[PDB]
C-alpha cells in the first residue's frame, strides 16, 4: 500500500486468524475451528521429530515402551486431530484417510464445519526420514438434515479454506482462502507460525516435471509425450530437471515455490488414480488456484469433480499454469471416443 | 552372551563413541573429534529448523537488526564446523565446498586429523523445506612435512570414520568406521543423538533406482540401458519404482535404508560427475561399502580414486549389491575405446 | 455441571481467551491484546532460560557476541512487550516499569487499551537464577481526549484484566478477570499454554509469612508484633513456617498457591514501599482478589488506591484472608491521630 | 600463556570433562560416569520443565491413558539416575533419598565408584514452581569386600567429585573436584551444558543471612543471638538482607553466587537437623569449601564427620568464610557443658 513512518510488523498465523475472521465479520466459530488445527499441527510436529524417542529408547529403564507394534505415528496423529478437532465444537462431519466411515460428531459438540483430512500423508516414508505433511480441507455444512456423510460429499469448488503442514527440514503450514495463499512457518523455541509470505502466487512456467517415472510402461500416450518433450525438448532449449520425492506435500510444495508440474496419472492398477478427492487432491488443488496455477486430472478439472465416495481417488496433474497448459493441449490431440 | 533375553536399553552417541575409543586404547584424540564434529551437527540441525525465525522478523523488533550472527545458513554452518573443529585440537588440515582452498590449522589448535566437510548439503533445495544435511570424512595425517592441502589428497579408502547428518522430519546421524554403520537419532527434546539401528547392513536387491533423468539426453549408453530395463524389464517382472528427492544425504540415506540404487554419471555438461570426491562422495561410498553395498564410477570404484585436486568431481553410482553390478555388467557390454 | 458421557477434553489458552471473548459478545479487540501478550511471555521464557546463550560463547566463533554490557534481558523484555503490543492494534497506552514516561502509541495503531507492566521483574535475581517473571494489568481508556499519560492513573479496582507470568522451574501464566483466576501452563515442545487449573481460590487461612526480616529495625510496632506472634504463637499451636524468595511473582503465587501471606511493608528508606502501584501492586492486589484472598496496604485497600504518578509506589499486604484480617486488626489497635 | 588478548571461546560440559580425565590420565570410567550423571540431569531439566504436559491433559486423547512412563517427577527422577547409572558401568554401591536401602550395582554394569544423590531436592516445593535441584556426591569404592551400604559410609573429605544441578529460570550445573567449582549453563536450544562460569570463588563476607525463622522458637542461643547481630547490627552498620527460597539448591546456590550464609541447625522437633547428610550435606559442603567458604555444623565441620548410617542427617551453616566464623564465634562465646 502508499506511505507512512515506522513499521516493523511480526504476524502470527494466530493474530493473522484472528484480523481475517473480524474483517469477514464472521462469528469466530471458524476461527476456532482454525486455531485447533493450528495446535494439531504442532504438537504432529513434535511427534514427528520424535521428541521423547529416548523414553521408548530406555532412558527411563525401557519401561513399557518398544518401538515396532506399539504406538505408530499415524492412529497418533488421526488420534489428536480428530480429538483437537471435536472439541472446537466448530466440526459436525470428519472425514479422514485413516478412518474407513465419516465421524459425525455428538451434538454437545457440533458445528456447522465438514472437515476432510489425512492426518499424516507418506507416513509410510519416515523410515527413510523422508518429508511427510498434513492435508485438510474446510467445507460448510450446507444441508439441513442431520449430518449424514453425505455432507463430505461436495466438489472441491466449496471449500471455505484449505492448506497442508509440512513437516520437512522446518515446518510450514500453508494456508488458502478465498482471497489468498499464505505461508505461515514455525519457530519452535516458542512455538509460533509466523508468516514468512504473503500472497503466494506460482509462477506462470518453471523447469521441473515431477513424476514416478517407474510406471512409463503403463502411462498413457500422452504422458509419455509430454515427458519425452521435457527430457529432450524440440525447439532445443534446456531440458526440465526431474524430481519426485514421493511426498505429495514435498512435490506439491516444492512445484507452488520453484514452479514446474507435478503429475500422478492414471494406469492400469490405479486407473483412477492412487491419490484421493476429498484429502488429497482436493484440498492441494484448491491451493494451486488460488495461488494462480492449475489443477486438472488431464481431462476436466479437479474441483469440479462431483464425489459419490469419500475416499474416492483421482489423477491430478498441477503446477504453474503455462506447463499444465501444455500437457492438457496434448491430452486434446490424443483425446476421441 | 550369557543371559539376555529381548532386551535394549538407551545408549547415546557420547556415551558410544566412548567406549569405543576405549577399546582401542586411543589417546582419546579422536573421541574429541567426534564429539565436536557432533556439537556442531546438534546445533546445525537447529539452525536448520528455522528455529528463532521469530526474532529475525520483528517480534522482537530489529532494532537496527539484531542477531548472534545467524545468516546464510550454509555460511554460519560453514563456520561452526570449522570452529568446533579447530578448537577440538584434533583437526590440522580442514577442507571445506564452501572453501576455495584447505584450511591449516593453526599450531596451537594442531591436531593430526585431516578433515573435510560439506557443511550443508542441499544449500539451495533449502527453500522447500526438502532435506538438507552434513556430510563429513576424517582422515588420519599421514606425513611428517607441514599439513597442507596435499595431507587432505588421499584416497577413500584410507579414511578412518565417514558419515553424514540428514535434517528431515527427523534429524539422523550416521556413523561408519571399521567396525559399521550405526544410526543415531536425535531427541530433541533432551539433546542428545540416540542409538536406533546398530551395524546396519544394505539390501542385496531393492526396487529403486534414483537418478535426475531430467538429464536423459546426455546419458551415455549404459546407463541409458539400464534405466531401461527397470522402466520395462526383460523378463516381464515388476518395474523399479522411481524417487529422486534431488538432494544427496536424503536419496544416499534413503538407498542405505530401503534399499535400491543411486546415480550421478557423467554427461555433456558434466564430463566429470557434479558431485565432488572429498566431500561428498567418498564418505557416502564408505558409509556404503561398509553397509554392504558398492559404490563405483561406472568403470573404477570410487574409494580407490586417487585426489588431484581437493575440488575434485566424480560420477557416481551407489546402492544395493546386486544392482550395481547389474549397472556395471551393462557398462561391460558397452566396452569403450 | 450436572450429568453426559464421554468428555476429555484439552483447553489451551487461546480457546480459552477466544471462547471466553465469545461470551463476552466483545468485538475482539481485547482477545487481540490478550494474545499479543500470550506471545510476549512465551519469548521473553525462551530469552530467560537463556536459549541460544552458546552463540554469545563461540559456538558460532564468539562473532560480535559477548555477555557483560551488551544485551540484557530487561531492555529485550521492554522491547518485546512494547513491540507485541503495539501491533496489537489494541492498545493507546503503554505504561512500563522500565520506561520513564507514559508510551503513546501511533494513532495508525491505536486502540481502546491501557495496559501497565513490569517486563522483567526481579529481573536484577537472575543472576542467582532464581525465578523471575511479567506482571501486567489492563485498564479500558475511559476518556476521551488524546490518551495522554493520564489514563493511566486509575484506581486497580478499573482493571479489566490483569495476571502475571512466573519463569519458575516450569513457566506459569495466571490469568484474572471478572469471572474468576486461571493458571495456564506452558508446554515448552509445542509451545502452548494448557489449563492446568481453573477457578482458582485461596486458602481461608495458611502457615507461611513471606517477608524481608531483615528490616527488622525498621518494622513498624503492628508489624513487628504480628510477626513474633507467627514465630512464638500464643495459643501454643504451630508457628508459622517462613518464607521469602526475594520476587515478588514467586512469592505472591506461592502464597497463591498454598496460601499463608505476603507483605512489603512501609520502612524509613521507603516509607511508601519498594513496589509501585499500576504495575506490580494493583495487577497482584486484583488476582488476590479474585481469587478470595486481601490485598491491603495496612490501613486502606491496594485496589481503592487512586494514583497521581505512574510510578508510585504503595505498601502492600496480601495473602488468605483470615491471616491478612489478623494483621489488619493489629493495625487497628496501634492505629491513632 | 603466550599471546591471547580477551579471548573466550565455546566449551562444552563434555569436552570439558574429557579433557580433565585426558589430564590425570584416567582410564575413562569416570569420564562415563560424569557423562551419564549428566545425561540424566538434561533429561530431568526437561520432566521438571512440565514439557510434554499438554499429551497428559488429553490434547492427545489420553486413550485410556498414555505416556512412556512419565509420573511422580521425584519417582520418575529417581529412576532416571539410578538407571543410567548403572548403564555407565561405572557404579556399585548408589544411594538415593528415595531408596530405603543402598543399591548395589549388579556385577555386570558394576563399575568402582559409589554414587550418593537426591535426585530431586525440593521436590515437595514443586506445585510452586519454585527452584528444585538434583545434588550428586561421588565416592571411590575403598575396599576388597563385596561393595555394600558401608562403602557409602565415607566422610565428606573422601568425595571425588560433587555438584548439583538448580532448576530453576535456568538450568545449571555446578561441578566441584579438586580443582575447583565450574558452572555450566545449559543451553536447551542445542542441549549442551556451556562453561560459563570457571574456578568460581565465593565473596569472603556477603550481605544476606538465610533461614527459617519460622523457628525461631526452636533456636539455640548461638544461632539466635547471630541473627540479631545482622537485624540490628551492634557497630550500626547496614543491617543484612534475608532471603529464604525454602529449597537448598537454590539457596546453596545463591549463597555460592552472591555471597552470604545458610543456616539449617538443629531444633526440638530435628535434634540433629533436617538435611541428609551424604547426599545433601557433604555435596554443598564440598562444593563450599572448594568455592572458598566454610561448612560447618556448629562445632565441627561437615566433611570430617563420620556416618554411622547412610539417611544420617546433620544441621548445616555454610556460606562466606568470615560470616561462618562470626556465628561460629558467637558459638564459642556460648559453650555447652
Ligand atoms: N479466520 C477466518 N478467515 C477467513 N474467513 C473467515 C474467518 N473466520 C470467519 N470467516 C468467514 O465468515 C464465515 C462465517 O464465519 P463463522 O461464524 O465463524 O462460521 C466463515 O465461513 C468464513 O467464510
Ligand atoms: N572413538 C574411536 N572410535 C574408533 N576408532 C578409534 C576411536 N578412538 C580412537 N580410535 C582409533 O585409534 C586411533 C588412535 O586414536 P587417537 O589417539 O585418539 O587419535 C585412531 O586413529 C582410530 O583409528
Ligand atoms: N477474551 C476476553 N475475556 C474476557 N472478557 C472479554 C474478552 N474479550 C472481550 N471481553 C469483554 O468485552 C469487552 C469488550 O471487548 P472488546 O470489543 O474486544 O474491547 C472487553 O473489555 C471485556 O470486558
Ligand atoms: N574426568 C576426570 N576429572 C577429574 N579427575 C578425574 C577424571 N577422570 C579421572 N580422574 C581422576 O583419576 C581417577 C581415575 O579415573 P578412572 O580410571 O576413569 O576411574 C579418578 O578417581 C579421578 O580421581
Ligand atoms: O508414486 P508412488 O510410488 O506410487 O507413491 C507416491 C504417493 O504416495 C502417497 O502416500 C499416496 O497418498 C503420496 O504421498 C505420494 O505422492
Ligand atoms: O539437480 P541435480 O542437477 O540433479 O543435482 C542435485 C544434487 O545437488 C547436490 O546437493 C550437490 O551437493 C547433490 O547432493 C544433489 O543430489
Ligand atoms: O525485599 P527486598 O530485599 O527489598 O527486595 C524484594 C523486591 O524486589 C523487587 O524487584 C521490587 O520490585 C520485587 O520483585 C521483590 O519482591
Ligand atoms: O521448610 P523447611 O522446614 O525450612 O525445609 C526446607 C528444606 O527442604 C529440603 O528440600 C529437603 O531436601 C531442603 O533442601 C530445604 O531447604
Ligand atoms: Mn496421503
Ligand atoms: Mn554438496
Ligand atoms: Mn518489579
Ligand atoms: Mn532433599
Amino acid at each position: 500500500t502508499d506511505q507512512a513512518a515506522f513499521d516493523t510488523n511480526i504476524v502470527t498465523l494466530t493474530r493473522f486468524v484472528m484480523e481475517q475472521g473480524r474483517k469477514a465479520r464472521g462469528t469466530g466459530e471458524m476461527t476456532q475451528l482454525l486455531n485447533s488445527l493450528c495446535t494439531a499441527v504442532a504438537a504432529i510436529s513434535t511427534a514427528v521429530r520424535k521428541a521423547g524417542i529416548a523414553h521408548l529408547y530406555g532412558i527411563a529403564g525401557s519401561t513399557n515402551v518398544t518401538g515396532d507394534q506399539v504406538k505408530k505415528l499415524d492412529v497418533l496423529s488421526n488420534d489428536l486431530v480428530i480429538n483437537v478437532l471435536k472439541s472446537s465444537f466448530a466440526t459436525c462431519v470428519l472425514v479422514t484417510e485413516e478412518d474407513k466411515n465419516a465421524i459425525i460428531v455428538e451434538p454437545e459438540k457440533r458445528g456447522k464445519y465438514v472437515v476432510c483430512f489425512d492426518p499424516l500423508d507418506g507416513s509410510s516414508n519416515i523410515d527413510c526420514l523422508v518429508s511427510i505433511g498434513t492435508i485438510f480441507g474446510i467445507y460448510r455444512k450446507n444441508s439441513t438434515d442431520e449430518p449424514s456423510e453425505k455432507d463430505a460429499l461436495q466438489p472441491g469448488r466449496n471449500l471455505v479454506a484449505a492448506g497442508y503442514a509440512l513437516y520437512g527440514s522446518a515446518t510450514m503450514l500453508v494456508l488458502a482462502m478465498v482471497n489468498g495463499v499464505n505461508c505461515f512457518m514455525l519457530d519452535p523455541a516458542i512455538g509460533e507460525f509466523i508468516l514468512v509470505d504473503r500472497n503466494v502466487k506460482i509462477k506462470k512456467k518453471g523447469s521441473i516435471y515431477s513424476i514416478n517415472e517407474g510406471y512409463a510402461k503403463e502411462f498413457d500416450p500422452a504422458i509419455t509425450e509430454y515427458i519425452q518433450r521435457k527430457k529432450f525438448p524440440p525447439d532445443n532449449s534446456a531440458p526440465y530437471g526431474a524430481r519426485y520425492v514421493g511426498s505429495m506435500v514435498a512435490d506439491v510444495h516444492r512445484t507452488l515455490v520453484y514452479g514446474g508440474i507435478f503429475m500422478y496419472p492414471a494406469n492400469k492398477k490405479s486407473p483412477k488414480g492412487k491419490l484421493r478427492l476429498l484429502y488429497e487432491c482436493n484440498p492441494m488443488a484448491y491451493v494451486m488456484e488460488k495461488a494462480g496455477g492449475l489443477a486438472t486430472t488431464g481431462k476436466e478439472a479437479v474441483l469440479d469433480i462431483v464425489p459419490t465416495d469419500i475416499h474416492q481417488r483421482a489423477p491430478i496433474i498441477l503446477g504453474s499454469p503455462e506447463d499444465v497448459t501444455e500437457l492438457l493441449e496434448i491430452y486434446q490431440k490424443h483425446a476421441a471416443k
